[PDB]
Formats: structure tokens, C-alpha cells, sequence
């Protein structure tokens, strides 16, 4: 039997895509360690069942531990953001502890996310064959690598363009991207991606050549679940169809007390109705859901509004028929989730890759964008606005209609979506037994 090690990046979305990455492993007869911080391995057992117990085993990783960076922070999860310069210095000095736990388990492939390049300098070290599996999308890593070769030449089969505020934040900044693309070039043979053709083929076509590296797209990775949900049900079931909006930035973005006025005033102002997760950072004592919106918001919005703390189920709010948009900060595996349910996206990216993705979320025609202002700032009107069209007077129903058809393409997938990826294991596997 083939062992396969997977090393996820400490986030949620990152942890969660490489869990499904894990069981359809599982499912060709390859056993998996899964190996991640006890408290990652925590937040993501509930979502593995009991038929994957003998196929998938958690292995932790241990990360150095202080009182003000005790082990329950050791993730992205909530974290405060001003912790998560801490957070990538503390995973990669985990890399002595790592290498002990490829010696102890001398699996026969490691599976590593974007974010370690110390993962594959271990296992090489160690003569272990390393793959990386990016959990996000080609679109960004393509439009973003494009203007270093070519900055006077048009980005090919797109009309996107990255608002000045995103130019300006990644333009410190070199050393993360210069690590983030190690890890995709250092990868043997192949780079697993999390998506597929029918969105992204020919920036997987046109990232492949920039790269110099064959790329190999595992399809969409979309979790589905079989306390909250019930209070949640019983009040979207007194809706209309397609009247409600879920509101969700993610599982590691705070929004400003600004940024969260504007979002309220835009859901105010379009009448929708709402339910909308509102997190605090973990050590936050000073913040409130009443503090945090503006001032008699829900009283205002009554029935039409319900604020969920903490965390919702995502995906069964989507799931449900009274759901018709999704206001997100369009983080992947939400762009992912939203269209293999059919929900219209209303992006309100605020970093990282989410820009990139509402991008092309746009260019897809499965959303619309909410546009920010020359400075950056998000725009209670523009909220409103895309709310209204989309939602409440529905006037783009192009954008519902590409959505549902983009949610059959991906319920018709099966496990063939996973051929490609067995099968350059397979060969990667046998190629470096003969090199030994
Ligand atoms: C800096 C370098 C890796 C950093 C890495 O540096 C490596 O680090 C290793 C050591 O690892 C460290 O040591 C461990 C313990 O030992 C750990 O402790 C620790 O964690 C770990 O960091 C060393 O062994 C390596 O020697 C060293 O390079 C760090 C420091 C992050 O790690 C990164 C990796 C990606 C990279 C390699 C690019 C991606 C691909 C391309 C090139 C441009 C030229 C090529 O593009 C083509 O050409 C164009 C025109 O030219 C187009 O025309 C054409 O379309 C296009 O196709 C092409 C394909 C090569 C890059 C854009 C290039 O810009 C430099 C890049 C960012
Ligand atoms: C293609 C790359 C630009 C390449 C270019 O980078 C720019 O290059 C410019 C000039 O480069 C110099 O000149 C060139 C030619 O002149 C070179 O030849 C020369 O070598 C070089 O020195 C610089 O000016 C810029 O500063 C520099 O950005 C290179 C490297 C080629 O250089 C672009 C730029 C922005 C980028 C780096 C992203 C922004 C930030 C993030 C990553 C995702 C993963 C990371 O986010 C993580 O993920 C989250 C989970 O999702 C969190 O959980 C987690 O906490 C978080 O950390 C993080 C922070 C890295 C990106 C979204 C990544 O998807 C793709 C990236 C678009
Ligand atoms: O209240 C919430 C917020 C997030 N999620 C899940 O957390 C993941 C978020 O991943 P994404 O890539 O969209 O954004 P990230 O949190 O990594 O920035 C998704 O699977 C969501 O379904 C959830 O179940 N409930």
C-alpha cells in the first residue's frame, strides 16, 4: 500500500481542501497522514467519517509554544491579525520536528500546500518524492506572475484589472511571493490544483507555461455535511425563494468597524434579507455584535435580518432554497461552495487571492463585484446596488442562470475527476523507485 504524508498550510480553507483531497485518496487505495497543529486537527475530524479511520490518519504537528503563543492559537482560525507574522515564523521552525515525523513514518509521497518551502527541501533531503497541492485557484497566481515577464503586454483572454488598492498592498512582500512560487516550481513533476477546466482551463494552460511545470487540476473540492442549523432553518423556511442573502467573510478576516458599516448599510439600504456571521479574533474581550454594527441596524432590518456569532453552516445555508445570493469575501473554497449549490456571488474581496478571485468570478459570469471607491474604501451603495439587481428586483438573472449551469457541470463530476492525479502519482512513484 502507497502512504501518502499531506502537510496543509494552518488555515481552515487550506486544511478543508486537503481533507477531501485526503478521502478521495483514501478511496484509490492510498492510506494518508494527515498531519497538521492539534487544534487544526481538532477543527477538522468532525468533518471526517468513521469509514475513513483505517485509510486516514492524523499525525500532529507540533509548533514552538509560548504563554502569549500557546498551541490553541496555532492557526488561522480566528486568529488575530497582527499574530500572523507569528503564526508563519513559529510553522516554519516546525520543520526539525517534521523531518522527525517523515523518519518515523517514511511515507512513500509527501503532499504539501503553497505556503512551506521547507516541506519539500525535507523531503528531498530524506529522498522522498514531494508534490505540491495549491488550494486556491490558477487565475491569480497567472495574473499576478504575468506583468514580471511581460509588463507591456495585455494579460491573454481576460478583460480584468487589479484594482490600484491591491497594486499598492502587494507591491518583504517579494520574499512571501518568491516562497509562495518555491513551492509550486520545487514540486515534482505535477502542481495539484483545486480547480477545473470548465473555469479555469486556459489560465491552467497559459500558468503551466509561465511555470515551466505540468499542471493537474483535481476539480472542485467541496465539502457536504449531512445546534445552529435548526434555529437557522425554521427562520429562512418564513422566506420567499431566492430572497436571502448569507453574508460571510470567511474563517480569517476581521472586517473594520468601518468595512462593517458599510456592509450593513448595504444590506439595509437593499431591503434584502440577510444572515450575516459576525467573528471576533480570539483574545478580542472588547468587541460586541451590538458595538460592532450600526447603531439600531437590526432593530431596523427586523425580520429580514439574522446575525449568526461565531460560525454558521455555510453550506447548508447556501443549500437552502430561500438563499438567492452570496455576499462573500470570495475566498476559494466559498467561490468553490457557491457555485456547486448555484448561488450568484456578490464579492466583496478584501486580500490575498480574494481580488483576484472576484475577478474572475465576474469574467465567469457566475457573480458580480462590488466595486470599492478610488481609495480602496467599500461602498455602501455598490453593496446595495448589486444586492438589489441580483437579489431583491432581479434584473440579472444571466448571473443566476450561468450560476445554476455552472453547479450542473459540477454535480455531473464524479471520481474520474481524480484519475489524472492518480495516474502521475502512479508514474512519479515508479520513476523515482528505478533513480532509488
Ligand atoms: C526565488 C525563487 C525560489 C526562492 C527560494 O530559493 C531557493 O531556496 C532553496 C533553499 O531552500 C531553503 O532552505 C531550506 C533548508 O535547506 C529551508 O530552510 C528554507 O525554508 C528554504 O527556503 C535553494 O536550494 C534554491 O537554490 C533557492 O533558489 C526560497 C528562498 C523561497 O526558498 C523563486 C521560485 C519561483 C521562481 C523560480 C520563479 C518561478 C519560475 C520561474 C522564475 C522566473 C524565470 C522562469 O520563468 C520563465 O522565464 C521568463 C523570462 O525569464 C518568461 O519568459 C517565461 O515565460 C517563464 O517561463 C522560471 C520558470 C524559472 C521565478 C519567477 C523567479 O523569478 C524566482 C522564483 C520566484
Ligand atoms: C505572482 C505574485 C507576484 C510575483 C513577484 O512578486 C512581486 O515582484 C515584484 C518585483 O520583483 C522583483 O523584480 C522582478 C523583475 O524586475 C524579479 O525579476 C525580481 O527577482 C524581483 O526581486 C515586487 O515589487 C513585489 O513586491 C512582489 O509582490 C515575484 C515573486 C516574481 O517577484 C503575486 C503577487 C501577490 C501574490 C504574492 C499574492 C499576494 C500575497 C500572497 C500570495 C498568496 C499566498 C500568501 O498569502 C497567504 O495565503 C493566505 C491564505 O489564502 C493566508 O492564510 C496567509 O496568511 C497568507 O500569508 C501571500 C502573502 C504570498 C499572492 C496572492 C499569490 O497568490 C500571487 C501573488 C499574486
Ligand atoms: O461561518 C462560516 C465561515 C466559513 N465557513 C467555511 O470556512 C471555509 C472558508 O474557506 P475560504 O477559502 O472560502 O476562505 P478563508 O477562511 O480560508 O479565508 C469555507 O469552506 C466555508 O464553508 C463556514 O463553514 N462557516
Amino acid at each position: 500500500t502507497t502512504t501518502i504524508l499531506m502537510l496543509p498550510w494552518l488555515g481552515y480553507g487550506h486544511l478543508s481542501a486537503f481533507l477531501e483531497l485526503a478521502k478521495s485518496l483514501s478511496r484509490r487505495n492510498f492510506h494518508i497522514y494527515f498531519c497538521s497543529t492539534s487544534v487544526n486537527l481538532d477543527a477538522i475530524k468532525p468533518k471526517l467519517p468513521s469509514s475513513f479511520s483505517d485509510s486516514i490518519q492524523f499525525v500532529e504537528l507540533h509548533l514552538p509554544s509560548s504563554p502569549e503563543f500557546p498551541p490553541h492559537l496555532h492557526t488561522t482560525n480566528g486568529l488575530p491579525p497582527t499574530l500572523m507574522p507569528a503564526l508563519h515564523q513559529a510553522f516554519s521552525m516546525a520543520a526539525q520536528h517534521f523531518e522527525s515525523i517523515l523518519q518515523t513514518l517514511a511515507p512513500h509521497l509527501l503532499i504539501y500546500d503553497s505556503l512551506q518551502p521547507w516541506a519539500p527541501r525535507v523531503a528531498s533531503s530524506l529522498k522522498i518524492p514531494a508534490i505540491n497541492f495549491n488550494t486556491t485557484g490558477v487565475f491569480v497566481i497567472s495574473q499576478g506572475l504575468h506583468p514580471i515577464h511581460y509588463p507591456h503586454s495585455k494579460f491573454p483572454f481576460s478583460e480584468f484589472v487589479l484594482h490600484n488598492h491591491w497594486k499598492a498592498m502587494y507591491s518583504r512582500t517579494r520574499k512571501r511571493g518568491e516562497a509562495f512560487l518555491y513551492c509550486l516550481h520545487a514540486s515534482c513533476s505535477v502542481i495539484l490544483i483545486n480547480s477545473f477546466r470548465e473555469l479555469e482551463g486556459k489560465y491552467m494552460d497559459y500558468l503551466s507555461v509561465l511555470l515551466n511545470k505540468k499542471v493537474v487540476p483535481v476539480g472542485p473540492l467541496v465539502y457536504e455535511p449531512n445546534e445552529g442549523y435548526s434555529s437557522i432553518k425554521n427562520w429562512l423556511d418564513k422566506k420567499e425563494p431566492s430572497s436571502t442573502v448569507f453574508v460571510s467573510f470567511g474563517s480569517e478576516y476581521f472586517p473594520s468597524k468601518e468595512e462593517m458599516e458599510e456592509i450593513a448599510h448595504g444590506l439595509e439600504a437593499s431591503e434584502v434579507n440577510f444572515i450575516w456571521v459576525v467573528r471576533f479574533p480570539q483574545g478580542d474581550n472588547t468587541s460586541g455584535i451590538e458595538d460592532a454594527l450600526p447603531k439600531g441596524f437590526l432593530e431596523r432590518a427586523g425580520e429580514r435580518g439574522m446575525v449568526v456569532k461565531g460560525w454558521a453552516p455555510q453550506a447548508k445555508i447556501l443549500k437552502h432554497w430561500s438563499t438567492g445570493g452570496f455576499v462573500s469575501h470570495c475566498g476559494w473554497n466559498s467561490v468553490m461552495e457557491s457555485m456547486m449549490f448555484g448561488v450568484p456571488i456578490i464579492g466583496v474581496p478584501m486580500h490575498v487571492d480574494q481580488p483576484f478571485n472576484a475577478g474572475l468570478v465576474e469574467e465567469a459570469g457566475v457573480g458580480v463585484e462590488a466595486k470599492r471607491d478610488p481609495d480602496g474604501k467599500i461602498q455602501r451603495d455598490e453593496v446595495a446596488k448589486l444586492i438589489k439587481e441580483v437579489v431583491v428586483e432581479k434584473t440579472r438573472e444571466d448571473v443566476r442562470k450561468k450560476a445554476r449551469e455552472m453547479s450542473e457541470i459540477l454535480r455531473s463530476k464524479g471520481e474520474e475527476k481524480f484519475d489524472e492525479m492518480v495516474a502521475e502519482i502512479s508514474l512519479l512513484l515508479k520513476i523515482e523507485h528505478h533513480h532509488h
